[PDB]
DNA sequence: TGCAGGCGCGCCTGCA
DNA sequence: TGCAGGCGCGCCTGCA
């Protein structure tokens, strides 16, 4: 997919042949989800292209669990995309704190969850 | 063209 | 309660 190629140019880090193919499938699962909503893909690309410039929420439906499954692998969606485009070494959701600018941060128990990586800041995980 | 096979969501179990 | 992983219906789409 050509959209997956433009977003994968923003991917951080150096992953192996298996993990590069997994992030490609994770980005594809997200593109397939944001294509139904008008302006969602454009907002994500803008947020990724201009890091230090304000961006709107880019959300997907919240599962009861909080997990998103991509190629039989389970994980929280906002952690997945924050790892792809910002912090490859992100250990867990405990290392993310939402910005006041985000309406749908993870943990807000709303119908939608924001996956815009620049709507979270990286923090040290507590004891 | 269409439906079969692939695989995610949502249920569960098991520690902790 | 949180979190990891098994399982199978049901939605989807790729290739027969
Ligand atoms: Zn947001």
């Amino acid at each position: 997919s050509p959209a997956v190629k433009r977003l994968l140019g923003w991917k951080q880090g150096e992953q192996n042949g298996q993990e590069e193919k997994w992030a490609e499938k994770a980005v594809d699962a997200l593109v397939k989800k944001l294509k139904k909503k008008k302006g969602a893909m454009e907002e994500l690309e803008k947020a990724l292209s201009s890091p230090g410039q304000p961006s709107k929420c880019v959300t997907i439906p919240r599962s009861l669990d909080g997990r998103l499954q991509v190629s039989h692998r389970k994980g929280l969606p906002h952690v997945i995309y924050c790892r792809v485009w910002r912090w490859p070494d992100l250990q867990s959701h405990h290392e993310l704190k939402p910005l006041d600018i985000c309406e749908f941060p993870f943990g807000s128990k709303q119908k939608e969850v924001c996956i815009n990586p620049y709507h979270y800041k990286r923090v040290e995980s507590p004891v």
